[PDB]
Order: C-alpha cells, then structure tokens, then sequence
C-alpha cells in the first residue's frame, strides 16, 4: 500500500504489456522481479587502476573486507558485491558470475546499504560497459574515480561513460588522492578532468567532483585538508541519505525505461507495418536496417521524442540482424495509451504521496562506519590610532619615501626589536597590506602595534582580521 | 642582419608575392608593414562586463590608466591602447577608429610593451569577433578574464573564443577575485569554466587558467592566498618574459600565415581553372559556391593539408560571393613552390640562428610594475617514546576501549589539564591522527606530549610534521 508498491504494479499492469508485447527483453532489458523494488539500495564504485576503489570501499565501512585485498600494481581481477551478513567471509556466486564474488560482514552501513566494487579500468573479457550500463541501470549511485596522482582517462574508460548515458545523475566523480600532489599541481589536475569530461560526457549539465583522499593515512601535502573533509563530508551525506528517497530514483527510474520502451515500441511497429506480407521479406529487411537511421529520425519528426531517448542505431542494427521481422508485432495504440496515461497521471498522483513519504523516517539512514558524527571530535573602530602620533612620529624620523618605507630600512628597523626573523617575517606578511614591499604609515603603524604585541608575549594572528586592517580596508 | 629581419626578407620575397597575386588581402590580411616586425609586443586583456580587465592593468602597472577608469556597473566602452609615452594623457587615435582611443604614461612596463584594453563582452556596433581575431593574429599575449564571482559564459563570448581559433598558444585563461568566494565554491566554479571552456574551444590540449584576485585589495577569504600568490608569479614570469622572445612568435605566426596563404591560394586556383571561358560564367559560379565544401575537401584529399588550416566556408562563400571569378589568376607551382621551401628549410635553419638569439639579453625583459621582486617582501626516531610507558600508564588507567580512549572521556581528561579549549580542541585536531574520534596508546601519548609543550609555554605547530607522526606513519 506503500509507494514502491504502487510503482510495481503501475509497472506491472501499465509497462509489463508493452515490453513483452514488443519483446524488449530480447533487446535492452528482461523484465523486472519485485527484487528491484524490494532490495537494499546499492552504491558502485568504479574507475581505473590503482584509483583507489577498494582502499574507499574499506574507508567508508572503515573496516577490511573478507574477500577483497589492496595493492601497487593492479590485484583483484572481478566484481565483489560487498553486503551485509551475520558472518565474515566469501562466496563466489549463458550467464557468467564465475567473474563475480559476494563478501559478507556485520556492519551497520551494510546494514543500510550494499557496496559493490568494480575490476580496474584498463588504462578481452566481458562486454564491461555493458556490465557497467546493466548495474547503470539498477543502481543508486556509480562513483568514478580519478587519482590526481596520475591523471589519465583511457579510451576503455570513455567507453564506460559512454555506457553511464542517460544515468549522470547517479554520478559522483571523486578525484582520490588529492593530498599527495601540491596545491597548484592539483589545480592543474582538476583542471584537466573537467576539460577532458566535459569533453567526453558532452552535457550541458556538470557533474560534481568531490575532491579528497578517502582513507585513514595522515596527509602528504596538508595545506588543503579543510576542503578534502569539507568534500568528504558532503560526498557522505549524499552516500547517507539514500535509503530516505529510493522510492524517487526507483520512480524515476521507471520513468527512463518507459519512455525507452515506447520509443522501441515504435520501432518495432513501424518496421513490421514495412514488411510486405509473403515474398520480398529477406532485403526489405535487409534495406530496412539499411534505412536506420532514417527511421529513427522521421520517428522523431511524427511523435515528439528526444535524441536521449533513442538506442544505438548500429547495435540494434546487430540485433535487427538477428530478428525475424514477419514474426514483429504491429502498432497497438491501446498499451501506448496505457504507457502515456500511466506515467502522465499516475505519476502526477504518486509525486504528492512521495513527498508525503518523503517526510517520515530518517531511521533508514546510513548508520556509523565513516558516518558517525563523533569521528569528527569531541570540541567543535581600530586599535593603533591611540598609539599612532608616536608610531608616526618614529616612521618619520626613519626618513621614508613619500609616506612608504622601503622594505630594507623596514627590515632594519624590525630586526633592530631584538624579534627572531621568523616572527618578524610574518609580522612583515601581515603588515603590508597593499603588498608592495614598503610600509606606508598606517601599515607601519600595524607593524608596530603588532611587534609590541609579541613583545608582551602574544601569539600572532595567522590571518589579519578587518577590525586591525588599517581604517583604507575594505568596500563591502 | 637579425633574426626579424631575416623572417621580414623570408615575408617579402616569398610570401608577400603569393598574397598579392591571390588577392589574399581581400580575404583575410591586408600585407604586412615593417611596423609588424620593429614594434613593442601587445598584449591584450578581454573578458566580459566587470571582469576586472581595467583592474588587471591597473594592477599590472601599478598606476592608474590616464583615460580609463573603473566602476561598478559597465563604464568603459570602446579599446584603450595603453602604451608607453613621456606624457601622461591621451589621444583618441572605411574603417572606424573613434571606438578606438590611445593612453601614454611614463612606466617601466609600458618601456618593454604596451597593454591594449577591450570592452567588455555582452554577457550592435562593430565586428567584435573580427577585431579580436585581427588582434589574435597580431598580439602577443591574449588575457581571457573570468570572475569567480559570477561566473557566465555568454553567446558573444564563445563566439570571440570561436575567433580566437588557431591561436590558442597565445591564451592565458585567468580566473579573477577568486578572493572573494568560500574555496569549495572556487573550487565549482573553476569546474564549471574548465567544462565549458573544454566543450568550447574543442582542442584536445587545455589551457592553463591562473588562479588569483589581481588588485591590491585586501583579501576577503584568505585561505588561499599562497595559491595566489603563486598563480600571480606564474602569470608574471609569463608576462614579464616576452621581449625576450618575440622572435620566435614572430616566425610561428608567419608560418602559420603562410599555411593559411597556402590553402587559399589553392582555392582560388581551382575555382579560376573551374571557371568556363566566354559564356556560362554565372550559374558555374553560383553553383561553384554550392559546392564549396567538396571543393575544399576534395582539396584536402589531393593535397595534405589540416581541416585546421581552411577558413570559415560560409564566410568565404560571402566574400566569393563579392569577386569576379573570370578575374582570378591560375596555380601557379612556382610561387608555391617558393612557399613550401621557404617555410620547410628556410625557416629550419631560422631555428638554430633563432636559439643562439635567445640565450643574448634578459636586459629586454619587463622591468618593475608589479614585476619589480621587492614586492615580496624583504624577509625570504620518535621525540615521545621515552616518556611512553608513562604516558601509557595513565592512558591504561583511563579506562580505554581495546585500545582506543573515546572522545569524551579524553575530552574530559584534556580539559583537565586546564588548558583553554581552544588550544586543547587544536591539540585533539593534531593527536587524532587515523581521525577516526578516539585517542589509542601512541595518539594518546602524542597528545601528551603536546599538552606538556604548550605547558611549557610553546606555540603549537599548526600541522603535525613526521617525526612527531607516531612510527606508525606513512610509506614512501
Ligand atoms: N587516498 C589515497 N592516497 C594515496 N594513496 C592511496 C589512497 N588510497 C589508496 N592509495 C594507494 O594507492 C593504491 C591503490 O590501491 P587500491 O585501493 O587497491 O586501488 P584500486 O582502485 O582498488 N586498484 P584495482 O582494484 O586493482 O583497480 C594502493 O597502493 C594504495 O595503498
Ligand atoms: N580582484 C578583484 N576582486 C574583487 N573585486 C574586483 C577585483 N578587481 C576589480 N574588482 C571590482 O569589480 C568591478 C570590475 O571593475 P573593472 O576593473 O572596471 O572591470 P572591467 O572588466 O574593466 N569592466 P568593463 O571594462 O566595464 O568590462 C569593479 O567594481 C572593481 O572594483
Ligand atoms: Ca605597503
Ligand atoms: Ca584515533
Ligand atoms: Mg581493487
Ligand atoms: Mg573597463
């Protein structure tokens, strides 16, 4: 009587109809078990060599997993479904799963979720992308890693992002790693992979990166790591808010493989309403799939449909290849109908139970392993115009410029205070503020303030705050 | 006797014959001057409305632009030449010149080059693609601001990158006030642009963006300004280092006239020996331009040529649209011939001659603006394991886990030893090295030590080094 429950059998009286009708089992996708509405939602982290996929894996269960081991160059050859269980251990599994090996561990998160980890990206098996467009489809979310250690995007690779088409929602790019490179270096980097993916995925949509270093080692480069736990903590709150709405994406979902089914539907249709009855059948077909594209397009010009909604026009040449098209049925305006009705209406009714659904039990949310909250710790006019006659009347009796100090005699001067260079370095960082390299007599007068300051025996600031900015600060 | 003056005789004698008899003037570049070879590099500052282009200079020169101010909303409208002079002021200059005005001033900077001003890209007056891509085939430099602030590609925009073609050598992309937005907000932004920019200009090869806020303001948000700092170098260095080689720029440009001369010569040729003597003329014309793009395909087939080196053909067909056919000059092997020479081996032994130029005077080189280096400024086992046992004494009688001390629970402890939360909350960030929340034996006598230190009276470092990183540490 729930949401998901009304999405199968909206599914199973509307959608069901049309696809064994039109036999799109035999051509994108079998029909659905009440297992893809009823099932822990899961998470897939994909990517390339040595990216660090399992090393995340482990750090967001923070915990190892039975099966899956960590190494230099590549180690684990096959597709781990990491999953809850009462027990720690292994079990492996036309169809093959002999390329496929299930893990079971007690933990809270597997309790919320299922993670299921990837083969390397090459930088001649399986049809890989095809795996990664089946999972595409049935999956919450797809994490692609990039390593800002060896940035590269390997043809393989735009292969399978070309097979992510039409699910870029389901994506987060996560570029590892980002503490063993320096700042500009990681510049350069991001830089790169939001060239080179915005090339590939071709959207007018960008996709979120979310930068960082997802283990527990300390940090190579540290002067970034507010931004790597402020990525992190976004990343996991979108990881920990998933069994809250899977009824959304489930809906969703079931929206996309609609309006695939119609298209094909239509396809189907309009090359068995072209078959001539008895003879001639063998190059009208021959000549129909030559006439492709053709189809597809004037389909387009007669039914309103979008350039995202089409399959591949040379693989379902492929299976067109395959077919018998005398045995295709025609055009049925009924199930249609059925189809549009269904998600036009129906879909309108169940957005409003949604929300209603979509305020009621943050129970489901992702528990401890890298989400508990207490992993994060247990803790959490101006000034000088008084004493600015005298500072003045110091500045001008060390003869500068036109009202600027140059840097040398500033230094001079400085160093005269008996301060250990290293204060007095960052004394001088923070005093020009205009940083020109000579010491105006506001800025000087800051200097000052601030060298009495140590003097008392005062930890400097690290950052100059406005209020001791010189009154010539800021418009705002 | 020069390198210049070597490219200039190379122009005049093997290019400059080929244009002429082309026409290639009234195509795409009139012929060149001496003053194209003799005369101080450009370069050029564009972006669109409130970018900081005005900013950028002024920052450059570290004066203030006679003519050119600066303001909130669109000020300026039309190019400032603001190039060298002994007075401070100005002087406003078929062809339109009055959207076009000249600053002088006395200044280092404007000794070694002069800096050309656009306005500002609309996020109908003039060719504004055309004047930038005249430039582009002119200058020295080409300045592409975009604010962090407000970032927007707008359809004028790409079509001035769409202009820029063929010269992207010459494109340095920075991001301004990056100061003014929280860093994973930069850190989007400058996502976006690399995207955008990525699926825009379409090389495979990206351009460097410097990152910074290049005004001498405060800085707003300032945990970035290392990065900073650095880009500004970066872009300096950049800057600062082109009288040293024009040279070289020089010769790439010619080369790549001369390819561009090339090819059209190649089309009208063709065309003339398309041409039907006395009758017929019209129509063979007409329908000459309907095939152009066989034209210059077929072309590319026969001839070797880069799709990179043919113009726009629409343009071109608007421009053969304009001439007399019957009027074209026939191929002519010879001046070609003179052509592919001249660039193959003249132009290699220009190289040679051209490195033993470029290791001769630095003195060339931009003297202080905001180039000048006093800016920056006149100034630039395990310690614990024998106190362990004790340490570990106390850790053991907290009462820990199974080896780990909850956070409270040193919490409690912490804030026993008296200190203020600040510095204790500071200390926890720097103990809990795996960052997981509790404190075990070796975090716990880090701790410790810390506590002891700043007891003592130490300031605290603000990033844990190795050697106080417990031995359990870090490969490499
Ligand atoms: N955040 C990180 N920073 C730096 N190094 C890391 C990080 N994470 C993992 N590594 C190291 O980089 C390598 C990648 O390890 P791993 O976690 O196996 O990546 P992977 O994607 O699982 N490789 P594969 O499964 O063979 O495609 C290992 O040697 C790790 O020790
Ligand atoms: N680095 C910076 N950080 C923050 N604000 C800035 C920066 N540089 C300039 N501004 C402000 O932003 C606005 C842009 O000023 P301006 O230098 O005129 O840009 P511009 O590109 O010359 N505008 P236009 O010439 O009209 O296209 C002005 O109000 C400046 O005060
Ligand atoms: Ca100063
Ligand atoms: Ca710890
Ligand atoms: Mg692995
Ligand atoms: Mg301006």
């Amino acid at each position: 009587r729930t949401v998901t429950s009304s999405l199968k059998e909206l599914y199973r009286t509307k959608l069901l109809p049309l696809e064994e009708h039109y036999r799109f089992g035999s051509f994108h996708s079998p029909a659905l078990e009440d297992a893809d509405f009823d099932g822990k939602p899961m998470v897939l982290v994909a990517g390339q060599y040595s990216t660090g996929k399992t090393s995340f894996i482990q750090y967001l269960l923070e915990q190892e997993v039975p099966g899956s081991r960590v190494g230099p160059e590549p180690t684990t050859d096959c597709f781990v479904a990491v999953m809850h269980g009462e027990t720690e251990g292994t079990v492996p599994g036309n169809t093959f799963l002999n390329r496929f090996m299930c893990a079971q561990l007690p933990n809270q998160v597997l309790e919320s979720i299922s993670i299921i980890d990837t083969p390397g990206i090459l930088s001649r098996g399986y049809d890989f992308p095809a795996v990664l467009r089946w999972f595409a489809e049935r999956v919450d979310l797809i994490i692609l890693l990039f390593d800002a250690h060896k940035l590269e995007i390997s043809d393989e690779f735009s292969e399978a992002i070309g097979a992510l088409r039409g699910h870029e929602d389901k994506i987060r790019v996560v570029l590892n790693k980002a503490d063993m490179v320096e700042t500009q270096q990681l510049m350069r980097v991001y830089g790169a992979l939001m060239w080179a993916l915005g090339k590939v995925v071709g959207t007018p949509e960008v996709l979120r990166v979310y930068i960082g270093s997802f283990w527990s080692q300390p940090l190579l480069v540290p002067d970034n790591r507010r931004l790597f736990e402020l990525e992190e903590q976004d990343l996991f709150r979108d990881i920990q808010g998933l069994p809250r709405h899977a009824a959304l994406r489930k809906l969703n979902d079931l929206v996309k493989r609609a309006r695939l089914v119609r298209v094909h539907a239509y396809i189907i249709s309009y090359l068995k309403k072209e078959m001539p009855t008895v003879f001639g059948k063998e190059n009208k077909k021959k000549q129909l799939i030559l006439k492709l594209p053709v189809i597809f397009a004037k389909i387009q010009l007669e039914h309103h449909i979008s350039p995202g909604d089409f399959p591949d026009c040379q693989k379902m040449q492929e299976l067109l290849m395959a077919h018998d098209f005398t045995k295709f049925h025609s055009l049925k305006p009924k199930l249609l109908e059925a189809l549009d009705d269904m998600l036009a209406q129906d879909i309108a009714k169940l957005m409003p139970l949604l929300r209603q659904e979509e305020l009621e039990s943050v129970e489901a949310g992702v528990a401890g392993g890298a989400f508990e909250g207490t992993r994060m710790g247990p803790f959490v006019e101006w000034v000088v115009t008084k004493d600015k006659s005298k500072y003045d009347e110091i500045f001008y009796n060390l003869a500068p410029a036109d009202g600027k100090l140059s840097g040398s005699k500033a230094k001079t001067w400085m160093v005269g205070t008996k301060l250990p260079n290293s204060v007095l370095g960052r004394i001088w960082k923070l005093s020009d503020v205009d940083r020109d390299g000579m010491l105006d007599d506001e800025e000087f007068a800051l200097a000052s303030h601030l060298i009495e300051a140590k003097l008392e025996g005062h930890g400097l600031p690290t950052n100059l705050p406005r209020r001791l900015v010189p009154p010539s600060k800021r418009r705002q």
